[PDB]
């Protein structure tokens, strides 16, 4: 179903870098509907939050001391399998290894700074999405581009 | 002095029609610090406050019909001169004459629905900037790239 | 009224130095709608139709020499003054007086090779529409995008 | 050899969405030279004729349906391996998995709607150029850039 | 004639922004042809060389200082009328004025931090050429696109 | 480490086709930067010496010959595993094969016109740098964007 959201944020290297037009310009062209969009300076509570799959982890410190060190621009994007996709789009771990085409493999080139965030499932994209975002600051009404859905 | 303001909204069509990642990076690439940015429907009075200037005439209905029609982005680019520049960017105000290269040049083509709004003024920004963000909302700790400024 | 429409050749030059896709997606996302489009080669006479008015000039010859020297693309566009933006677009006679931001500032250097043509008012327009498409190869359901006009 | 030809069809929503421009652009800048154009809305029996391999199958209405429901805009490229490619570029079946670099990969989000036709084989290519073009629609003096082939 | 150089170096903050490509990719599509290209550090006596017509001026000790911060990418482009084309497409002195499409108006905000240089006249231009680059540096035959010039 | 450098070259075919401007602006926009750049006619022997690998086989004159055929743009880049992925950002041997998205995959069409040069290996690099560069000519105080490593 084309009802699925996904969240991705810009983080700061992608926004001091000036990728943030671009971004989202990719996913605009893609056909998925921007549904949620905010620039915001991570709060160690929410960095941490978001980085808990990590918190047992060595370099989860890292994460969160990043995450917060600067404004990053979290948007929620809704469309038929748009976490699937925003992946495919956003590019692989490593940005060396993500391919031409990709966020990643056109901007990318470190791992640690590797601009973007994706879901990486749709349940971690539930639990991403309103953490983040309050209902209020989500679209409700989407209503996509019918040229893109058979 | 490059702390100068403005303020921007890509109105309901621009949004609409997926002109939002083509603007902020028209913006990122000259080199404006983005300050503050969120995707919200403009409600009545805020509509309303916004076109305040024209709520004595026949034409304010419409204004603030259209603006909350739908998802406005809105947001805040700071560097020296942006008021002025930003402007320059936009175009004037009928599509059909602003000049290639600008945004209402480029994919513009009515008036009415001419993509986005940029203060028109140091004043109506200052004004149009704390009328649309809470101060939570702005960053402070700008600090745009050393390549830009002498 | 938005059902103006104008005529666009992309001359030998323009074609042959692969700028087609540029042109016609210049005018796309300036959210004009393609009502005709083929390529051709042009036929003596229908050059000489189409550069009649230099007819008793000296440089017609050339005109009809080289519009007919390689295929053309040749296509109609409609919208709200769509003739006058066209040419906006277009740019100047001499190409490298046409500013940056327009297909012949952008692409151009000569004035001979100027890429493109436009019809330059309303009345030559017609004319040429009808000269170089079959009322079978336009289209007439125009219907455009809802966000375009007010 | 490169006088290989591919037969390509925008599709109604790659055109009513604005990829015609893209997409042409796309083949011209990979070195393909264009042989034919022209926008057209397929009459019942060509799309039945065109999706004739599928014509025992259910599905097979649907095809003819919507390749019909708009104007497409037809063209064929020659060039080495022209076939082959523009299916590279073109993506796979499915938008979603199609990759970032791809024009389905970019743009598109369903199957159904997948935007663009390209021949699948070079046997369906000359089946399709000769069923969608007469013989003086295309080009014979083709000619590509020295730059291309060694 | 088409014979006609200019002299184009991208400064320190042009570098050192990542306009290189952009810059060139501008000119090369115009239809220039590059004759000469090489990134280097300007040194003092260059500098001072360069911006002699200043060396009587305060603001003298300021365009050497900066000019020899750091690698410099310059070249030579040639065509016709290339002198007068390529201040155009570069922008006025003060980059906030500067026109969306040109390339101060699109990536520059000071006035001393302008990215770009390009001889402002057909005789700084020999000087500027001769000065910066050895005659064995600079291309001979250049042999300019044929669809460029009738 | 970041300090890797590679070498790379618009061969005769891409700096005629006028792809030196999004060649090198692919690379500033990965994160890599530009060390040294210069665009020269290669000689006889520096062509049998970039070629050598080859010079007990047939297909070595035809290699050697190119090559020198006309000017070719020279550059190196450092970063990290900038060898590595500017193999990936270039494509595979055969342009048709390579993936959209890659420099052979976006403009190539041939196999022996291919666009560009890239180093095959760290080995190959250094003796390749040496080879086209003077050590004059490189960058020694590279100074990578503090955004791109963490």
């Amino acid at each position: 179903v084309n009802k699925e959201r996904t969240f991705l944020a810009v983080k700061p290297d992608g926004v001091a870098r000036g990728l943030v037009g671009e971004i989202i310009a990719r996913y605009e062209k893609k056909g998925f509907v921007l549904v949620g969009l905010k620039q915001l300076v991570p709060t160690k509570d929410l960095a941490e939050s978001h980085y808990a799959e990590h918190k047992e982890r060595p370099f989860f410190g890292g994460l969160v001391s990043f995450i917060t060190s600067g404004p990053v621009v979290a948007m929620v994007f809704e469309g038929k399998g748009v976490v699937a996709s925003a992946r495919l789009m956003i590019g692989v771990t490593n940005s060396l290894a993500s391919a031409p085409g990709s966020i990643r493999g056109d901007f990318g080139v470190d791992v640690g700074r590797n601009i973007i965030h994706g879901s990486d499932s749709v349940e971690s994209a539930n639990r991403e999405i309103a953490l983040w975002f309050k209902p209020e600051e989500l679209l409700t009404e989407v209503k996509p581009n019918p040229n893109l859905y058979e």
